[PDB]
């Protein structure tokens, strides 16, 4: 049967503290891990703030200490691990720059590119507390000679928005590049129109750009989030629609035209698969068995919101056939049901 | 928005003890509640045994004290409630009869009928430890003048099995009668053929039989279990496949030809909705907002397995419209994911 | 000259066809006759099948049409007679119920009770082909206002089995009721240990409940027995399969049986007529005739069937017939030549 | 598993005609076979008369041509066989002698002795139609060098009767000799007294006599008839009673004091086992597996009576163990029962 079908199993990470879950510390949107000198490295949004987020709808009340949303007032931090489950949080990778440089308010939602022996982080740059009035968080890039720092600012707004009226015109969220067909292929997302969510491709020969939009964008018309990895000579994705249990693996022979390969369930949010060959230009993608993800509803109390990062394992790999991941049913214990309570 | 689409929310019952979940006490397959004179009544399988079940596969080790399965060595008990959430367990309703009368080994999986001023319980009747040979638990019926006792035995094997080769040659599980078009409409189930589970219908004018099968059986061809209630001029049903996240409401203008009406999720197992008009012959079925259900994975430890009964609420009612139950998404908390661990 | 000693003489019945003995038709375990409106009535297992039994050993190959044993796929039929020798087979008395009601597969081995002017048939009820081989055939009861039926199902498993490990645990075969000390006294048999016991089960109501006599097994050997009221007690003929060892036994109180006589060539599945079987007279007069069967009617074991037959005797207080009181048996040479070498 | 316990199986003989069984030809009381020069030899009463016997109670009317009883007007004939089942009747062995020599009227009931290279026949010698009445048929002996003839008369009345009043005073029936402890041990029968049947022993060093009675006669006090063979260092015996199924195997360690060794059924009448060591003085008797016997009720009609000879087989041998002969049950077909008819 189907090489892009799998189940997902979850493991709590070791090594990250969250002030006992009081909403003042949050880690989310981890990057796909890379392996360098026998350590995995990951980069993620990290918030550490005096008070938990005050709410989108109250972005008015945010100050330089009080965040409006979970991703406001953040930096990008990084961690190393030998086995992918126990992590050591190392320190800041991307600090917010000085006001009013883009990002001065928050840098968030990173992903990694390895290119010609240097390391590049792409991430969203915020200039105002999120939720006022409408966003504008274009993508910045920084770079380094080492997976540890130090990191040097590279550019701001490095993915062009679209001309007025295009689907593309206000956003390039979640930048995520792979190396495909000898070029940097960077996927990203934008809500448009009853809003829908598109995914686009932007291509460059230079990590600092320029990046040019693919003429078929939006390459996908469905899916609140997606994550991509080289697979055979194409590109596979996991696609999620937020809140419903319709999750699909999709596959494009050309990295561009996507067709459903499988329907999966309980799939990770902000999934960040490890793939040895993400940046390798194989033409021969082997697929994946583990990576990181997040949960944004870590707290019970929505006035003390935070997120945590977590690990998933799966079998979406050509070099592994593990029937433990190939069952077709899901069984929840009664507590899961009692957590869906009446009013 | 669809009058047969709904979310399901769950409430822990009060009033039932399970010897701290050690596997010696189990309650499962509750009947649909009936309201008689300001009190709800339910009837349910109850096991209370010196030791937990030894296993299907070890049925040959079962004794008069050691059960093979969760439903072995059981009687049908009953309970009453004013509000449907706090219950008082009253005592036995159907005791196991003297060996070797059918049911002497276990009686289980009850459902209730109100007919011409009398109460009827239909249940499966076991003659040996379950799993020992091939099954064989035909349906018996007992009746009473009051929803309290006492119950008088009425008949054994009141639903006929099909001729050798036919789909229901071996079983009529989960008997569930409604009053429809002036007659007792008794739905039931049987596994056949990779094996499918059918549902059939049998009909009578005397609760004690004869029942005769209905052309078109199996009336459904899908779903490990189903529960039926009068809806408008027809009959609606919830249909569950064990293990997967895709459940459906289905509707049959005539009680026989059923078509999808909605797709739902996290739906209750062994659902037993209260419907004031279940037995009323009204031709105008109003739908349901609550009932009982069960969880057979109550224990963390499968060598000490037991089930509990629980309550669900929903809006599958024509007489109520509750936006709380009418969302389309489901959000689980991280512990739901961490309970799907790797090996 | 012992009133419970007798020889047995046999007469071929008239009236019953067996498809020329090809194994497809069989009749056996007849009920003790009763006399109602100047006719005798008997009830018996009847098989009428497309093919003879394939054997217990092959029960797995039995189907809806193919029987495993001689008593599989059977009904209880009945016949009437004026003289007890010429019979008219009348039709079905007990039909098999719809699957999966107990007995749907076969009903067999009936005996009759007359109680308060109604008629009761007790018989074994089978749910799967015999020899399959977890043998479970508890006793059902049906009743009628007339010996001619129609019959109404009265109850399944009306004689309780014993608790695990008791001799009684798995069977109540051959239920046979008499009326005794104003109660229904029902004798039945169970294999155990194999020994074969006979228990007594007592009731005030033919549909039950039946309670086991506190001292069962009441009798400890005899692969098969039959009972009639006698003086103030109960006499029995006790038979063992194969060996020609047969006893009449007697119990003052119907419970404690003592050997009264050794008899030979006794009838199998013996069903004597006793006008007082159900009369509660406390003065049992004993018997002179009845029905019996032979299970080895066919020369060929792949074409097995049984037939019903008549025996005559003097086991009566109202008759002293010396023709039945001789002590030797002489067989003609054919009988010897029928025990051939290999 | 008793060495003297056994079933008997019967075989119809080939070679003897009885005029379609019209009562005019009769063969009975065969001798134990002997094996000489690759052939078995038997000797037996043979009647061949113009009309059947008119009966004991009509002996007054018997003539030189009309016999009173089955054994009246007989001679002793002989037959040979290679297999024990197909026989060739060879001719007269003992002819009636000239009147009034004893036996002129009839010679009957023979048995054989092989002593010191010669063959001896003992048999009862009658002088008047049986039932005339007053039975007096003492035992004569004749001898030969070949089991074929010619035979020479040896003596009359060679077994002494008892003095008046002794159990023995009137008869020595069914003479049957064995060689035991270097001497001829000849068993015989006599009715005495409520009239019982004894069996006696008489001993001799010479086949022509004198024979001396055993002090303990009657050595056996039951049994209408008996037949004896060397068994171990004793003598075994089948004892028959007329009509009933009380047949016993008995054993006497010393050939004199007999004890019940088994109860058997359907045993042969006038049984005549072959025993290779009957005359061999072994002190080591092996027992028997086959022989001859008779049926005196060959005819359905008592006004046309005759007997026939037959073969039995059995396992009453120390040198054979045959479980076919070793079951304890007898099953008769229905016709056997219907032949016990009422009146
Ligand atoms: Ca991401
Ligand atoms: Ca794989
Ligand atoms: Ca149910
Ligand atoms: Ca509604
Ligand atoms: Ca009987
Ligand atoms: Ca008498
Ligand atoms: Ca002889
Ligand atoms: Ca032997
Ligand atoms: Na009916």
């Amino acid at each position: 049967d189907n090489e892009l079908f799998s189940q997902f199993k979850y493991t709590r990470l070791k090594g990250f503290d969250y002030n006992n879950g009081d909403g003042t510390i949050s880690r989310r949107d981890p990057s796909r891990p890379i392996l360098v000198n026998g350590k995995y490295y990951i980069y993620y949004t990290k918030r550490d703030t005096k008070v938990p987020p005050i709410g989108w709808n109250r972005a008015k009340e945010a100050t330089d200490e009080i965040p409006s949303t979970d991703w406001d007032l953040c930096e990008i931090w990084y961690a190393t691990s030998e086995d992918g489950t126990t992590w050591k949080e190392e320190g800041v990778a991307i600090a917010r720059p000085e006001k009013p440089k883009p990002g001065w308010r928050s840098v968030a939602t990173p992903d990694i590119l390895v290119w010609k022996g240097k390391y590049y982080l792409y991430y969203q740059a915020f200039n105002e507390p999120s939720g006022l009035r409408g966003d504008w968080c274009p993508v910045s890039v920084s770079y380094a000679d080492s997976p540890d720092g130090p990191w040097t600012h590279g550019g701001d707004s490095v993915i062009p928005f679209g001309k007025k009226g295009e689907w593309d015109q206000d956003a390039t969220h979640d930048p995520q590049p792979i190396v495909y067909k000898g070029k940097i292929h960077l996927y990203y997302k934008a809500a448009y129109n009853k809003y829908a969510v598109g995914h686009g491709l932007a291509i460059a020969d230079d990590p600092l750009g320029p990046f040019e939009k693919h003429p078929l964008n939006p390459v996908m018309t469905s899916g609140h989030e997606t994550t991509y990895f080289p697979f055979k000579e194409g590109v596979a994705t996991l696609a999620i629609k937020d809140g419903n249990e319709r999750y699909t693996m999709q596959y494009a022979k050309d990295g561009v035209n996507f067709e459903i390969a499988s329907v999966v369930s309980l799939a990770p949010t902000a999934a960040a698969p490890f793939a040895a060959d993400a940046f390798t230009d194989s033409g021969n993608g082997r697929g994946v068995t583990w990576g990181l993800c997040h949960f944004t509803n870590a707290s019970n109390n929505p006035k003390k919101g935070y997120s945590i990062i977590a690990r998933f394992d799966c079998d979406l790999s050509l070099d592994v056939d593990d029937p433990f991941y190939k069952n077709t049913g899901v069984w929840h214990r009664p507590e899961v049901y009692f957590a869906q309570a009446p009013r």
